[PDB]
């Protein structure tokens, strides 16, 4: 996250790190047992690492949970990345208090102008590389598809949306891929991809999640 702030110690309790030896991608927890994060974050022998804030020392809420099944989905494209979204199942159920809860799906689409938060331990620096150890907050509006399109020039499509500022200095990054992006409650977006990070006219590119829901219920119905 680059031009945010310290959320605060489990502040953004359905908020997940995705470990494979080293923290690699982000993720939202939308029930004691499945975890949602974006396709191009597949990697085998994911552990999912709950109750998280500084991801390099144990303070004592966190829930390490291996995963137990990973489903990208049906259509993703790694070249576009089109429908960049993919389904993680614990091996065990996780267990759900004040510090780990999960968050809830969208039941329509968010408009643009609407506010939402989205969160990561990803790169903070615009020109240059620095990680942080406590998760970063960052609130951004849904920009429209046509300034979108307009300022970047990005080929977005149908299951993208754009979030951010035009002006640049504030955006995801990497290391935020696959986190959380919730607008008035619920879970709207998946970090996804960008042009470099915080550029002007180059704002984040989101996976737009109310185009899935029902693919997620049924998929989650038969596993
Ligand atoms: C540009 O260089 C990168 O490393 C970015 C970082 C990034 C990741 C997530 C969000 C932002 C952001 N600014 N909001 C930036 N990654 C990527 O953007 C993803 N991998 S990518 O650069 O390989 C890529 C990008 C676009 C297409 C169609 C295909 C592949
Ligand atoms: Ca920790």
């Amino acid at each position: 996250i680059v031009g945010g702030y310290t959320c605060g110690a489990n502040t953004v309790p359905y908020q997940v790190s995705l470990n494979s030896g080293y923290h690699f991608c982000g993720g939202s927890l939308i029930n004691s047992q499945w975890v949602v994060s974006a396709a191009h974050c597949y990697k085998s022998g994911i552990q999912v690492r709950l109750g998280e804030d500084n991801i390099n020392v144990v303070e004592g809420n966190e829930q390490f949970i291996s995963a137990s099944k990973s489903i990208v989905h049906p259509s993703y494209n790694s070249n576009t990345l089109n429908n960049d979204i993919m389904l993680i199942k614990l091996k065990s159920a996780a267990s759900l208090n004040s510090r780990v809860a999960s968050i809830s799906l969208p039941t329509s689409c968010a408009s643009a102008g609407t506010q939402c938060l989205i969160s990561g331990w990803g790169n903070t620096k615009s020109s240059g590389t620095s990680y942080p150890d406590v998760l970063k907050c960052l609130k951004a509006p849904i920009l429209s598809d046509s300034s979108c399109k307009s300022a970047s020039s990005y080929i977005i499509t149908s299951n993208m949306f754009c979030a951010g500022y035009l002006e640049g200095g504030k955006d995801s990054c990497q290391g935020d891929s696959g986190g959380p992006v919730v607008c008035s409650g619920k879970l709207q977006g998946i970090v996804s991809w960008g042009s470099g990070c915080a550029q002007k006219n180059k704002p984040g590119v989101y996976t737009k999640v109310c185009n899935y829901v029902s693919w997620i219920k049924q998929t989650i119905a038969s596993n």
